[PDB]
């Protein structure tokens, strides 16, 4: 049995409680949140969960600056705003922000070709983004899980393995790496070795299918890798991240629910 | 029952053009597929490296200025040009046709800036355009237009076979055909297998690379279900390497990748 989350989608309620409520009602464990959405209505989602008993498990986004940046006042900035997100998050009994390097900012494979910083520079950004952290998160009680995006969406963490060399190298224990199927789907050698041989410091998993849309819609085999985190004994949930490709969008999110609970 | 096995050049290969056709063909390769501009600057060289080798030029790939769907018309106009040179090429030295899709780094709804400065309709209007067009010339020449679809990062107009196979149904054109990438469609397809199946009609070649764009092999694709699929629907043309190679000896790689790929 795995615990299956999701982050919101378009056609989930705007209001909290209503959208707690119909998270839970589709069959999900968990819903992680946006984490400025988080951050300005705490009360509210501690109530929400209370009356509900859906967990916030996790924030995701929500700040302005990257924890790699390549403009130094934004990834600061960001910084800071982690910090809060990681403060509403222990306040919510939630376990950790899920943070990219960057997205959306540089890619080796489309123009411009050239990046604007040395590789050593790369990691010197994200190492001492995730140092800082690290203080917070011991402060806090939460977790930053690192995501490595495919190489279109970020330069400088694409593999799981990526992500270990940053935890690994600061010698982090704060700083667990999240899978992403999608991205995995992409860069991964082997999608289920790379989950096995990193299960010591594999906190959080994203699914979506190859395609990006609801989970049994491409071919993605989902069966096989829970058998892998089922024979890992992994502990954390697996949480929809992507899009929607369908007629009736809420009606193809729950069917999707109910087949992966079949996997 | 085999596969005709091609590939385009990897920056390893000998420069003299002689010398790689020769070094294609003793690393086991059936044809190779070409740059478009080094084929149309370099004809006699070619048709010279075929005949005294044996291996054909199957294909042109890039080597043009200008995508047949480009925002620019005027680059749009010359792409055009260049393309028409490329295919005449091509019928001088034996090639089928040339491999093109509708744009490559241009624009993405995926990445920042996430608004395109084109409608769709304006899309749709310029690609069919250049693919009537071009139509013209392959008639003339007795060549191909093998129209790619890319993932959704490279190009925004056509991510999936079912979109090129769009373009060529809704225009009626009877020269271009589709060339389906396993590393785009591993990202893009709802099931492989099924769509090479469904356009067994119109599919004409096919790339190939393992699901991170490195050397058949090193990834997760299952090489041989799909060569499966393509001999169950009597596929007749070649499937040629397009991608990268992520290795310390990157000729060895290449050749076990080829090796490995002859048992599926
Ligand atoms: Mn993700
Ligand atoms: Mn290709």
């Amino acid at each position: 049995k795995m615990k299956i989350g999701t982050q919101n989608q378009a056609f989930f309620p705007e209001n909290i409680l209503e959208k707690f409520r119909y998270i839970k009602e589709m069959g999900f464990d968990g819903f992680e949140i946006d984490g400025k959405l988080l951050v300005n209505n705490i009360e509210e989602v501690k109530a929400a969960i209370k009356e509900t008993g859906l967990p916030v498990t996790t924030a995701c986004g929500g700040y302005d600056g990257w924890i790699g940046d390549f403009i130094e006042e934004r990834r600061l900035n960001g910084l800071k705003q982690i910090e809060r997100i990681l403060e509403a998050l222990a306040e919510v009994g939630g376990k950790g922000i899920v943070v990219p390097a960057a997205w959306g900012m540089f890619t080796f494979r489309l123009p411009p070709m050239t990046s604007p910083r040395s590789l050593d520079g790369d990691r010197k950004m994200v190492s001492d983004s995730l140092r800082v952290l690290e203080q917070v998160a011991a402060r806090t009680g939460t977790v930053v899980y690192l995501e490595p995006l495919n190489r279109y969406q970020d330069h400088m963490i694409n593999t799981l393995a990526d992500a270990r060399r940053y935890i690994v190298e600061n010698d982090l224990k704060h700083v667990q790496i999240i899978g992403d199927f999608y991205h995995m789907n992409i860069e991964e050698d082997n999608l289920a070795q790379a989950l096995h041989d990193n299960r010591d410091l594999l906190g959080h998993v994203h699914i979506a299918d190859n395609h990006r849309y609801q989970p049994g819609s491409g071919t993605l085999d989902f069966h096989a890798l829970f058998e892998q985190l089922r024979a890992d004994n992994y502990q954390g949930y697996v949480v929809y991240e992507g899009r929607i490709r369908a007629e009736d969008p809420a009606q193809a999110y729950r069917d999707s629910l109910a087949w992966l609970r079949t996997c």
